[PDB]
């Protein structure tokens, strides 16, 4: 295990404390052992996502300082739209208020759009792996949400680069039994969240997009960690090693027609979205018509205007190659002090969190009594670590038949926010993983009292069997 | 003419610029004549609206800065838990990134509660006055928005207190006309901003709230200006000359079964809306349910924890009666130069602007050429104060028929944001407009070139129709 | 009287109340009927001062923010250099924490440095009018504070262009009587804020730096009012009619050799000083190593990082005329309410201030019982808003005889802080006192109950006769 | 070599870089070999003092934008009266602009009002040890700075719990050589900071206040570093193992009549000073006196609204013991880094620095020479780590014995990483220590030249 150094210093520091082993019981019991359902009061260090809890820096405050909130037109606005031209080479830009509003802003467009001239009937949407939200939304639309991730991101011991690559043949088996005008779109997510925040290869995105260009398919890039994977195809395509990030970035987009960003992720924002439209004018028409009722006027989105001065200053600070070395230096800290412990990973590390293999450490529990929240919940009440669980539990159900979908994958996910948790605080959340080796085998699934229909993991109350 | 001392004194500048009228008038031409579409560095004073542009407070900038960022739980809603529990009575929050993320949320959960009992068939909703994003959600969940304010709504220049109430004999005449089963929900809208910003009384809110209950129909209160409305009710109905702000808006509550609420007006923030339900836990986990795709997680809602802390403390000074008497004192300064001038508006003026009425101001205008934004269009050029139109334009065609909905009143809107601008800039508005005041007759309508089908007013393209 | 409209818009505000009377009363005896030392919740509006009370603009705030903290060598420390080679052609600068310590980093060395000639065996400094902390220094280092300010500006209500002017005559009467080897520098107090806030003209400027130079006799500019003074001299000078603000500034520095400044005043901040120095090396070094005792390392001054970069931005907004005209267009505001009702006030208005000639509204009152005191309180009492004198209380006693030095002027200011109060603050101001018409010939004077040997009129203790 | 895990986590960040080695050795050199006159640019690692570096909390940010920034009887004076009142017990307080401004305030007061009857006709001032700026404005108003520090403090590598202990022995002999009438005050300073932020014992402060009662002497507590000392008393003397630093705190100021402050180190602030009087009015009247022209209005001092407001926050969250345990503990890190590594330091380490002895590094360096610059330069050249020298250079040649350069830690501001980076660049300087050659006067000021001199090698 190495330690990477911070290549910034603190400026602003905020409390926070261990409460008590009784305050911990009293709190997941009261949560209905769904650390979702826990305030913040009763949690030590917050794992449970990487989304709008990053520090920003004191430049990412001054401009927020700055901001112009004017209803219409602001300038913030339009420095937002040039920064995408100048990252993306992308000519339309719509703000919104996060990412899941840019998937409500694009996804039913795509879909209309596609039903021109009566085509998209059984329409589906494919990716390497949509994430929970933009599953929702492909479903709330009446789509089936298909995921064709490589097959090498099941074997979590196993190296491999791009553990987030689409599987090319089952790409074209889809393409084959679906057809090309049912595919309302491909979505490649940069990087694969489910996967373990697994890079996608260069090479990878451009043959998905040869293929859906072959075929008339659109293509968006969810692109909540696109810095992430930009780093990655700078670490390991050596046909990059002398690039600059934003290079590689720039390069990303020439295989997307579109992208949706959540900008809390690598923007290092604490909220904000995205939705950026390469050329096609009408489809960003159509998008400007759904965002005014749904998210606000098409110069702000939702946001505030400090919000898009903000993303506009941090969509600069997370293609840093230095900051980008530190945090995913430090995720792999992390990773490398449970695996030299015995506790299996996803390996290599992702970029923003460790996913912890929980099929192989708790054997005894199945996935459909959710192996992994079994362990988050312990390593809560042990430690006041809260993190959350990527496997059955998230996965949910299955649109058509209503049975569990089926999970290859079982990850708690510790998840890290940028800039904000030491090294030390890393050592704490590996230590209170690993004095849990004598209490794995003994660990006991989850039994759910009140579920949710769509979104389960969220609100859904459990009881432990 | 009376001009109120501001309650308060400036912490915070931003600057401001008049551009040269050569920018100007290409500005508009590059904008479409659409002043929507103007870019803010070529407007001087900016009245498009009072929503999201308000000065917020020190201690709303601390309550910031301490913001919980937290993804689930933050203290920051556990605060706005309570605040509108004291403020309303009302036990169950949902926050919302904004009024219309609320309307999302809650609206259709609404028609479906309706339409799993077997109700809602042929579906409608009921307000004083639909605002627009209220109604493009009723229209895109496929119901009718009725509107039904009173008759002295259209009676611009003659005084009445209470010119945003609902008309009692159309609202019983629609129960009876679709029945209770299709009445989705009744929307309170205090102030009611389509009518002037213009108050509902106490009684008036009570009354439709117990014809509600007698037919069992589900009421919302629209509650982005719902500290103006009180003012109001203090001010003017003798029962409440005595109580305090907060005392009042408790009373309001009491009529209505749950509210959605935009932050971005009375609250004083730059970003926020909130849906709060009074005490029915079904709709609340239904709302709940709809809220995590749509917005976000249930305790932050698509906004950031240091909004929903400024939210908390913005909820606590919007109620703050000088500073509500300064505020809607100086919207009154600024109609009452005007009505000095012998210029046409709503009278008595509203909580947060100054409608003019244009179809008084400039007849030769036909109703479908939107009289209002011609007006509208040669204030900019004359002076680079940008205002909205409220009327046709605004309204839109009928989702049924594609044809223009039918305006009572075409409106010129001058929306005066919360503690930003001084009487002195009030009186920069008023010359100008005044100034107008030869060349109001030579002023001709405009026809569209691209128009949205829903909400057209905001991307719409103008030809000048010469 | 004509409003003229702010040229900016507010960003953020601070609350304000009336105090009851009750409380006033109460708060004005224990405060030893000196408003000096009432908290300033007692206070309604405060027009006490305009130092340190001003509001900053959102880019101040945004500056702040940015600011670097550290010890030695702050980037911030850098830029003020370059802004002070910008406005004022200076070379060197030394931050201090505010006026006085600037006086207190620079007097002391001037002196000495006349010493070391063998010169200054009886040193005096000459100005058209020291301030009280600028002749508070003079005295505790042993010198004489010679004050010979215009005739005009005794003759409060007729108008002249250039009430804080030299009387050239004068000045040439001291050099010929002290001679110019005791003279150990000539202050030009820009705006003249003992006179009434009143402008120095630019050829008044200009000879009195050619006489001091005929005799070798240092000139310092206290600058804290610099940017009002270049207001009036481009708005009554032809000369400069077309002038920018900034090049009628770095005119005005053409005639003298350093600078003190509160940066508190023009630069529109909270907290701040300065010295600049033309290019008198030997001077520089010699305030450097004194001002590392008394105020910081001379990288700072006393000053944090965050406000060395609130002033950078300060400098270049308080000489923006867009902003000088609405400034002083507001206290000419203020004054013409006052003036058309009757109330005696030194004419024309100066730049922050309204200055009410006491000495025509309370004849009653001798000089010595300070009669402009008497008519502070009784507005405090009246309106919740507090005045400063500026007379006899204020000039204080003769270090060598030991009596009251002899007041020429005995003012109420009402001192107008920066982009904080409106025209209708204003209108609450003028109201109250003009409501106190019938009350003025009833008022009567006071008494020490403890008087402090320096600057006594900061917190003595007063009773009423 | 312990870690300890940061009480907090991180709110806003701020960039830092390394410059490279060319730039380096030409800024050092446009420095004139003096780190003091590097730009901030120019610097990796900011070691060079605790002083105004400190990262605030988010809560002493929102105390600064509802500042009261009126001239006279701001809201937040009054939060800083109750608060000195609380903490200190003491009645009375004077805000000033920083640590030497307070200085500035009281000690020419204090030699006047000694003066009132015939006295202090050759006045001293005598302390466990006066920092720089205490001993200049002493002597600046004609007394001398005696300084009296415990034996045990110049014993660097032997371990001993109050370092920074007056010699009991060494303050009666003075009494009697000086005359009690020619002791203006006692100056308590805690944690001793020439020492190595050693700190002073609840028994020594005690028994120092009990002799200069004795003898009607005033004792001044210079206060800049009192939580640290406040941790160490809690952590060494059993009698306080189960106080909280708050009881501590209050006990310590029993044994003092007068505190001045830098509130730039403990507090937690950028900017910011305090004189605080236990109970006497008449030196409180006469030190308001003094605060008007030097300072500012008695109920500001030189600060703005806004700084007195984070100090009220500052004070409190700077008594947090946790955040102590971290602060120390994280100097504690770097101290036994190096110590585990054969670098000798001053032991144990002090509250917020680490002192290594160069004398004994660079055994080619004699001591008209500078050796502590030569191993700061060196570091500064492969690390970009600006250390301040405490040796030689700080002429206040005289004698020194002691070559130190100080490892300053800014708080709440650098992580263990960052404690890592600089120990493996002092380490890593072995290959290099003996091959490091002297320094000569290239340009010499008269006075305080180590923050303006300009240095060159010597061939
Ligand atoms: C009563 C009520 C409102 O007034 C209301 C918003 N009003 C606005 C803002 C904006 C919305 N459409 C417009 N058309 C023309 C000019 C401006 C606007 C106003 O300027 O009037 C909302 C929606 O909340 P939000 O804006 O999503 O947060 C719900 N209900
Ligand atoms: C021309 C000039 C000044 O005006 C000046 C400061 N003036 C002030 C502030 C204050 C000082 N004494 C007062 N007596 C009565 C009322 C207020 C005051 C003002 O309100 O007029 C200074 C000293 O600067 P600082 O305060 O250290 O930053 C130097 N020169
Ligand atoms: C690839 C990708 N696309 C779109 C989005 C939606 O963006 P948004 O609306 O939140 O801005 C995300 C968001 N991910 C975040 C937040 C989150 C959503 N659901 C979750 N379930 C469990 C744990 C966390 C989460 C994260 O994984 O922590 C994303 O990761
Ligand atoms: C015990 C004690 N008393 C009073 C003071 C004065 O407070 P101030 O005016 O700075 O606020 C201090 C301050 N010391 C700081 C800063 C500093 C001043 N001179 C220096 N020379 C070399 C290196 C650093 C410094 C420190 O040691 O780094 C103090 O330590
Ligand atoms: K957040
Ligand atoms: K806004």
């Amino acid at each position: 295990a190495k330690r990477i150094v911070e290549p910034f210093r603190i400026k602003m520091v905020e409390k926070i404390r261990v409460p008590s082993r009784e305050e911990r019981e009293a709190a997941l019991k009261e949560a209905g052992y769904n650390p979702f359902l826990l305030p913040s009061s009763a949690v030590y260090i917050d794992l449970l996502t990487d989304s709008g809890t990053n520090a920003m820096s004191d430049h990412q405050w001054a401009a927020m300082i700055t901001g112009d909130e004017a209803y219409a037109g602001s300038r913030n606005y339009y420095d937002l739209k040039d920064k995408a031209k100048e990252l993306f080479n992308y000519d339309y830009i719509i703000p919104a208020h996060q990412g899941r509003g840019a998937e409500n802003i694009l996804f039913p467009v795509l879909l209309k759009y596609k039903q021109k001239e009566g085509k998209a009937k059984n329409p589906v949407f494919i990716s390497n792996f949509h994430f929970d939200t933009t599953a929702a939304h492909v479903e709330l639309n009446g789509c089936k949400a298909i995921n064709i991730v490589t097959e090498k991101a099941f074997d979590s011991e196993t190296y491999d680069d791009w553990k987030g690559d689409f599987d090319i043949k089952k790409l074209k088996e889809n393409i084959a039994q679906h057809g090309a005008d049912n595919i309302v779109a491909i979505v490649s997510t940069v990087t694969c969240n489910s996967a373990g925040g697994q890079p996608v290869s260069m090479s990878n995105l451009k043959e998905v997009y040869e293929i859906a260009k072959q075929h008339g398919i659109f293509v968006v890039m969810d692109s909540a960690r696109f810095c992430e994977n930009a780093y990655f195809i700078k670490a390991r395509d050596p046909k990059y090693k002398n690039a600059t990030i934003k290079e590689v970035i720039f390069d990303m987009y020439k295989y997307a027609d579109a992208l949706t960003m959540s900008a809390k992720k690598d923007p290092l924002l604490n909220i904000g979205g995205l939705v950026a439209i390469r050329d096609n004018e009408e489809i960003f028409t159509l998008a400007r018509q759904r965002c005014v009722p749904m998210e606000g006027f098409v110069t702000y989105g939702g946001l505030a205007g400090r919000d898009m001065a903000a993303m506009v200053q941090g969509l600069e600070e997370g293609t840093e190659e230095e900051y980008l070395h530190y945090r995913i230096g430090q995720v792999k800290y992390l990773g490398d002090r449970l695996r030299e412990a015995g506790i299996p990973i996803q390996y290599p590390t992702g970029g923003h969190a460790v996913f912890v293999d929980c099929k192989k450490l708790v054997p005894q529990i199945p996935g459909d009594q959710f192996p992994a929240q079994a362990v988050i919940n312990a390593l809560y009440l042990e430690s006041g670590v809260r993190a959350v669980e990527i496997g059955s539990f998230l996965l949910g159900r299955d649109p058509a038949t209503g049975e569990q979908k089926h999970a290859d994958m079982e990850f708690m996910r510790l998840t890290i926010a940028r800039r904000v948790y030491t090294n030390d605080h890393m050592d704490y959340i590996a230590d209170a993983l690993i004095g849990l080796k004598e209490k794995f085998a003994t660990l006991k699934g989850l039994e759910f009292e009140y579920e949710p229909p769509v979104l389960r993991h969220f609100t859904a109350r459990l009881k432990p069997i």
